[PDB]
């Protein structure tokens, strides 16, 4: 039977917009979802969004015959610097399928064998940093995880060393990319974006886009001018031809792909690693079981690709961290045609949906009563998890191309962390989640006591 959709409290002509006038809009939407349930309508002047929280409805939203990836307003603002890269392109843009066909082989489980040595290079820099801390000192977790994952995708992406472990102040490119992401997300909250109040914001945004284009376009030009054939994503993009069109990517699109990969490495994997370590220090029995696996498997000074594949429990820890705090917390869909969601909610062609991944992952009909508990054992058997219950990498053909890359890096790094150190939650850290494009545990600090195992 056709149901009226719940809607949170309104602010006259501003409708629901002021509810997201916060530095934590995703956590605000999770609290709305807790109050209103599996679906709610969110209205702003000239905009309707429907927020889905239940596996019951999200399993329908994930039907690619009925729904396609939508560019959320957030992604439309990110598109001002990520262009028609894979992340901010519509499925129907020629450059989406072309880049997708060219890059899939670069992102395969098989390509990970090739990236492994460069991931180890950065992972060993992280371990060495922590081995070199003095007795009184602590680790700034998301800070060090962001140094790591930015550097990894720099090196694997285009053989470029951001040298993040040599620095306090980020590489200039990163200061521009972070400020551009911040501007993109802040613009969601401007009820009148064309105010001159926001004129300095507009001008900084253009300068930041230039910094990004200049380093990346110079990186591409330098690579073309050298003729060097390093086994990185830039080489694959310069030489690759789409089997369908027979065309290569042009230099502008390659720039967008590189900016996109840097956004991904900086924002996502670092969040996952930060949440995984958070849950391990809060669940000492789970930390011990993961530490036991790392010690049993990582028998060599340098982990091998094959050894990373054997860190099953560490992979379960990462999936459980993705369940409770999916660092990429939402994706947007549009109805390809008029359709009825869940037998109750009529949608028109073009109607926009937001999938609230943290809420999906807390659906008690799927996960049961222990849903807030950190239990990696939930992930022992992928076949025992219902369809579309677990979506930290999005859905279908528009799912994360980087999923294998991210999980290989996170497994390697967390394996080495658990092999080399005992960890202390010395401050009894109270989770405080900072929102950019992604969720990260802000101010998360630990102490690492070396097990004194040489590299
Ligand atoms: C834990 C780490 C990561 C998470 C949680 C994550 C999550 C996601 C999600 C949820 C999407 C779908 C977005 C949407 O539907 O709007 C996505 C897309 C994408 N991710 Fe990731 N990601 C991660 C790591 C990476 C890495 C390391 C890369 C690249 C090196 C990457 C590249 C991409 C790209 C290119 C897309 C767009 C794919 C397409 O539509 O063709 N991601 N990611
Ligand atoms: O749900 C949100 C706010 C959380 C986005 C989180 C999302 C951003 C991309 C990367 C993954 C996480 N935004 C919607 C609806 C909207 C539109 C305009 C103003 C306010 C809300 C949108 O961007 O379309
Ligand atoms: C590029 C993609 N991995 C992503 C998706 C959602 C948030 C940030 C990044």
């Amino acid at each position: 039977t056709i149901k009226e959709m719940p809607q949170p409290k309104t602010f006259g002509e501003l409708k629901n917009l002021p509810l997201l006038n916060t530095d934590k809009p995703v956590q605000a939407l999770m609290k709305i979802a807790d109050e209103l349930g599996e679906i709610f309508k969110f209205e702003a002047p000239g905009r309707v969004t429907r927020y889905l929280s239940s596996q019951r409805l999200i399993k329908e939203a994930c039907d690619e015959s009925r729904f396609d990836k939508n560019l959320s307003q957030a992604l439309k603002f990110v598109r001002d610097f990520a262009g028609d890269g894979l992340f901010t392109s519509w499925t129907h843009e020629k450059n989406w399928k072309k880049a997708h066909n060219i890059l899939l082989p670069s992102f395969s489980q098989q390509a990970m064998k090739g990236y492994h040595a460069m991931m180890v290079d950065i992972a060993v820099q992280l371990v060495q940093k922590w081995e070199r801390l003095n007795a009184d000192e602590h680790i700034e977790v998301p800070e060090d995880m962001t140094r790591l994952t930015l550097d990894t995708i720099g090196l694997c992406g285009f053989n470029y060393r951001f040298n993040s472990f040599y620095r306090d102040q980020p590489h200039p490119f990163i200061t521009s990319m972070v400020r551009a992401l911040d501007e993109a997300m802040n613009k969601l909250q401007r009820a009148n974006p064309d105010d001159p109040a926001y004129d300095e914001n507009k001008r900084q945004f253009q300068e930041d886009i230039k910094v990004m284009n200049d380093l990346v376009d110079k990186i591409i030009a330098d690579r073309k001018a050298s003729g060097e054939q390093s086994d990185d994503l830039l080489t694959h993009m310069l030489n690759g031809k789409d089997p369908e069109t027979g065309e290569p990517l042009d230099d502008e699109n390659i720039r967008y792909q590189i900016i996109t990969f840097l956004i991904a490495g900086h924002e996502t994997t670092s969040g996952l690693l930060s949440f995984a370590l958070y849950f391990l220090v809060k669940n000492p029995h789970v930390l011990q079981k993961a530490a036991e696996e790392a010690a049993r498997v990582l028998v060599d000074p340098v982990p091998s690709y094959k050894q990373v594949k054997q860190l099953k429990y560490v992979g379960m820890v990462l999936n459980e961290a993705l369940r409770l705090w999916p660092t990429a917390p939402a994706f947007s869909l549009y109805a390809k045609e008029d359709t009825v969601l869940g037998g109750e909610y009529p949608l028109e062609k073009g109607d926009e949906l937001m999938v609230l991944i943290p809420q999906l992952h807390r659906d008690k009909t799927i996960w049961g009563d222990d849903v807030e508990e950190f239990r990696p054992e939930r992930f022992e058997n992928p076949s025992a998890i219902p369809q579309h219950a677990f979506k930290p990498f999005g859905n279908g053909q528009r799912a994360c191309i980087g999923q294998q890359f991210a999980l290989h890096e996170a497994t390697l790094v967390l394996g080495m962390m658990l092999k080399h150190f005992d960890f202390e939650d010395h401050t009894n850290y109270e989770l405080d989640i900072k929102e950019t494009l992604t969720l990260k545990p802000e101010g998360f600090v630990v102490k690492a006591k070396s097990k004194k195992i040489p590299l």
